[PDB]
């Protein structure tokens, strides 16, 4: 059967414990933690694309007040439909589960200004989204995982300092 494991979960759940915050900037910001899945179960002989897209978690955006993030007001309009190709795609299944698949080059960003960027609004929360796409088929399958360990406030600038404080013990 079909598996996609998330890499590093341990890893990930030490920053949502904390609640988990990407940077968004005008020319855009790796992440970290990287997103990095295992796959099995895919044909090997097929060829697939891996897209990445990123879920809106909520009808309101978040604030940090006395070290909690709490509700922070109604939300903004729905940043744009932004998915990510993962480069190596398409790709054989056997390219797919020979290692764990790598998001480490996708860049989020505040700013409509090119480059394959995923446009997200600062203040709300968002949960990483892979989806698998089969080549040549006239039914156009694709599958999709979504990652909750994973769930992330994007942020112009650190809310938390023991998030500041991860970034920099775990990166
Ligand atoms: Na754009």
């Amino acid at each position: 059967e079909l598996r996609v494991g998330l890499e590093e979960s341990e890893l990930w759940l030490r920053f949502k414990e904390l609640t988990n915050e990407m940077i968004v900037t005008k020319n855009g910001r790796r992440m970290f933690p990287v997103l990095k899945v295992n796959v099995s179960g895919l044909d090997p002989n097929a060829m697939y694309s891996f897209l990445l897209d990123f879920v809106a978690a909520d009808n309101h955006r978040w604030k940090y007040v006395n070290g909690e993030w709490v509700p922070g007001g109604k939300p903004e309009p729905q940043a744009p439909s932004c998915v990510y190709i993962h480069p190596d795609s398409p790709n054989f299944g056997a390219h797919w589960m020979k290692a764990p698949v790598s998001f480490s080059k996708v860049k989020l960003t505040n700013k409509l200004n090119g480059g394959g960027q995923i446009m997200l609004n600062s203040l709300h929360k968002y949960e990483p989204r892979i989806h698998i796409v089969r080549v040549g088929d006239p039914q156009r399958m694709i599958t999709s995982h979504c990652f909750p360990e994973t769930q992330f406030i994007a942020v112009t600038a650190y809310q938390n300092e023991e998030i500041t404080a991860l970034k920099i013990k775990y990166n």
